[PDB]
């Protein structure tokens, strides 16, 4: 009855409100692929993908353009659709870019399904909208900018911020954390992210020092694929190890959880497999007793977390703000799902034109 | 926006088309509780519960009548509803009758949600209807009746039947299986169910003898709660051990799968937690690499299996046929989801009146 | 020779001497089912069941009334009786309400058996009465009431109290514990109960802070069915994790102990399976090296603990005091078994009439 | 001293000498990306990539074109190069297409390094050329074509063939194997590949039946990422389970071997990480006691296997034969490394022009 009738993609490089500082340099734009899924019902589903680096941008888009053929004229049944794609890409490898691409389609399919039924996604999922606590996500900023950004966050009502650490010396790491703490007060949450930058022993050493500072969590201390190493680090800490942003599919999540690699999880709506993947991941998290946060995709994550039994935090990091309407709002540090069919993603066409690649 | 406005239950004892023969005697009726969930939208959700024994019938109904208060005036958000109930019953114990009761409400909530959206449940779930292979479910019938019933099944187009075994002597067990095989032919599926009747060593001995006969699976050889014993039995067999009908919630399923207690699973829509529980169970099954079949509740199971990544068999066992319209049909041994909003459960009011308890 | 001749049940809502404060509100009554088991010998056995919530009260009673038939005219052989019931309810699920019901019958059967032999239960069990140290059980009371109640306990001679914690903030938790400690002195026992209210990481964090305060034990930090989570929490602590109140049967206890989920146990005479279940549980506790305390049912628990090899504490919490004679006494913080045949439960009929439901 | 000066890629769809038959249909072409790595020394390194499906072809090429920038002006030090890329793609995910791309560069870098030193790759690797036993790789051909192809193989001197199985019915599987055996004789090797097509229980059942036929190995019985499932299947067999073609990097291989998922391995030079990845994989295989075969890339695999301590079989499957010189030869079923610097890959430019995409 409801069919998929077309797929259109547009590659853009959009300005970032909060320039991300790295050891490498300063990056003020994000490589995104915007997706429009047309249907026989007159509704158009929308999603976006994050490419991480501009090196992968055009390849991503082209990959989508080339997959369009397999999905056109198929029913708008996201679950059935995902299984078909999993089977089409089983030799090539259903992971990495291919998996990211499929996830973009899933997310758009689900947004369209919500439009057909005139209902917010969260409601289609069987749950009620609820406000979700969010933390403001910052970067490898230095003591001055880090504290600054943290003070503003608090001013805007957030009760937690995340900072990137992993300086050449541990003492720099500690300097950042201390200055934030001194400025925001003793309760406030301070999450730290190492971005896979340390080896196991270094991780244990730096982390035990942070643990004494009072951090909320320690995120991705070592190489993401090294589940066993994360487990070793975790085993020497009281503070929780957080991870999950790099899991491609619930099957990677399953592996990591099976060995007790972490005490917290934070899947990425895109890497986990879209709405379909998230729902699977949320069941795993519940069973393993793991509090589940989100990574990127703030708009859809708000919906997804409201339906998650072990929902923990929402990551505030606005990637697509320059080309979308501001329907998701933050009131007293909690994200508010807009009362709009689907995900509530509405393009700012005029702006898109500016960033086109 | 859409609220739950009332709950009405009716306890009945309905005639069974296929009298179930047991070691105890012959039982021709089923103790069921029929549920009607009213909503602010004008739609009425429907489900039924199976009480197993008439000893538990009135208690079940009364338990529902007493819970009505906690759900009335709550939004029709099955996922949110389940979490609320899990928290209300956490001291008393969210399992057994209480859990069965909550599952009845879940199933009705989901049927109503489908009505509000004018869509079949399977579609609301994100999948397409597909035909599901079914097996005809029989009892501890004796050689004559067992073969008879099996011949009729084949005549009606089924490609598999399940028989109950567990006679005083192994040789009786084998006599039943052989006569069926001789009558239906070498391909046909023959599933056997021990109904928790043996001890571990007996189980291993009888099962190895059956394995040589050519059975499809060996179901519940020993006490259901003994996961470790099932694992021991499984470890000495090539044929698959099947289990799951007695798991109360996905958390029991998780325990059993964690220790490799079986190679097949067959949750009961009621005991697993309704639609909400099934969806969770299906994610677990996928991750552990377990083919998932259903137990009872044929009407809703047809929908649920179409959305299950590792869907295996549908159990044909008509409990409520005397008081419901025949919307689910069997065409060439596969179950066909009716094209009707919700689950497609429609009462035969006039008949209900007859069976009322 | 001695037969069971009848079963009569009465549902009551009795006033509580110590109103239990919860996050929800104040509850001053308990939903109980009082049981009378008649025999051919002229003796009448007595027990009671706790329903937790009034939502389950009528269902419980009705369930008992409906089981009466299976037990009448059966010999007064509690062990044989339990096995029969386990087999009758094997499809429906021998757990939850059904199991609680069976346990009520067990307890009454054992009380009657003691009457037939004119001997206190403890003696029928092969042991001598001994005084058992008890702790006074309080609730989520706030700093003021908590300290108050604790001072009175000490005044009455108790050497330990249990308080419920799990406030929105850890610091509230600590405030309660500190004020009690300050008031009762440094030796006194302070047991804390989280009532399944935290997630694993929160549990580890709060518990390590309490451990520094000097608490006796940490009870049910997370969801009761999550044995593996309890093990994780336990693994990061020196203080003992206590659990067991929610185990339905010794088979659940066996599972939890098998994975080292706790260092202390505290089965509930009702949930564990009555006298028959307790005796089994006590053997397990001995073998696993676990000190065993009781949960509720103070009257019978006094007898049961005197026969328990690893007996630890008796929980003083008077549920049925308003409708029973005060035969169990407390002398210098130890419970004294009354010298009376059976359990020494004697109804205050006139009061019962008042609370009838 | 020796620098990388440029990267040129060409996407082609080349005819296959042996049309691969699938359940889907007949495919007579291969989507390949041909790579030319220019250097400051005047030498040009060559490699090719296999895209599996034409859906991924253009995306692959574009991805390479976009990475060219990061490698140009870098020294020709394949080991150092790989580490740089691993670090550049750590957020995006160093797996899937990105990893395949990097592997193409590695292979070309190593071919160029051999050219600079005027030596065959195998010799640069520290080993001597040796002839490697090869098996002729066929498809899901049917009884007639399968036997035919097998008879020709034997005629050309091969001592083993691989066939694809996984028919709707087991009996079809067995029919293929039997007819081959009957035609080639009792010694001859018959390898079978299920191509991830079965579930665990089906896998165990079909495999035990094959094991009785006398097959050389059972390849990829179930989903590639399910290491644990492969282990279960392996555990019920004497015949070896073979796997490895889908491992992306030695880190995936490490995971699978750690749990004993198989008794044989067969990494793909491209998916494993090129020359650099293969060398790492070969050390793992040696330590775990695993015989190591190759998957695709026959030209380079000949070199790689000669340097592999546990070398087992070379897979003969000519993907790029239409656009390259025939320097690798087969003499009496063994592959002979050509005596030519590098890998000995020489384009047939005139033919390339024909297949360009
Ligand atoms: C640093 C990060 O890992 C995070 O979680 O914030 C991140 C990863 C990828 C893109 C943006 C941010
Ligand atoms: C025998 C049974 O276990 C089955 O699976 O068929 C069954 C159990 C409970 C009610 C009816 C049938
Ligand atoms: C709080 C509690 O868990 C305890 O152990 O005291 C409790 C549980 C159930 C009823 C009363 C008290
Ligand atoms: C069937 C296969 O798995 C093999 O090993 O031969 C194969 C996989 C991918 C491309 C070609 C061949
Ligand atoms: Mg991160
Ligand atoms: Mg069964
Ligand atoms: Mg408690
Ligand atoms: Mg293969």
């Amino acid at each position: 009855e409801v069919l998929i009738t077309g797929l259109r993609t547009r590659a853009v490089n959009v300005p970032l409100a909060y320039p991300v500082h790295t050891a490498v340099g300063t990056v003020g734009t994000a490589p995104l692929v915007l997706i429009d899924l047309a249907t026989s019902a007159g509704v158009v589903g929308h999603s976006y993908l994050f490419a991480y680096t501009p090196v992968a941008l055009k390849s991503l888009k082209q990959l989508l353009d080339d997959m369009a053929a397999m999905i056109v004229n198929e029913p708008l049944a996201p679950v059935s659709l995902e299984a078909m794609l999993a089977k089409r890409f089983c030799l090539a490898g259903y992971t990495g870019l291919i998996r990211m691409a499929a996830a973009g389609i899933d997310m758009a399919a689900w947004d369209a399904l919500g439009k057909v039924h005139e209902t917010p996604l969260v409601k289609l999922l069987g749950a009620n909208a609820r406000p979700v606590q969010a933390y403001d996500s910052h970067s490898l900023d230095g003591v001055k900018l880090a504290t600054e950004r943290a003070v503003t966050a608090a001013e805007l009502g957030f009760r937690a911020v995340k900072t990137k650490i992993g300086y050449p010396a541990l003492d720099q790491d500690l300097a950042v954390v201390r200055s934030i703490r001194q400025a925001v007060g003793d309760d406030f949450g301070i999450m730290v992210d190492y971005n896979q930058s340390l080896d196991v022993p270094a991780a244990i050493k730096r982390s035990q020092a942070l643990q004494q500072e009072g951090v909320t969590w320690i995120e991705e201390p070592t190489l993401q694929h090294d589940y066993e190493g994360h487990q070793r680090i975790q085993s020497k800490l009281n503070v929780p190890v957080q991870m999950g942003e790099n899991w491609l599919g619930p099957e990677e999540m399953f592996k990591a959880l099976s060995i007790g690699a972490c005490r917290l999880a934070m899947p990425d709506a895109m890497k986990i497999g879209g709405v379909t993947g998230w729902i699977r991941a949320s069941a795993l998290a519940q069973q393993f007793g793991i509090p589940m946060s989100s990574h990127l995709f703030q708009e859809i994550s708000a919906h997804l977390l409201a339906a998650t039994p072990t929902a923990h935090w929402l990551q505030r990091l606005d990637l697509a703000g320059s080309v979308i309407e501001p329907t998701l709002t933050f009131e007293g540090g909690n994200a508010v799902i807009p009362d709009l069919p689907g995900v509530g993603i509405i393009w700012r066409e005029k702006e898109i034109g500016k960033y086109l690649v």
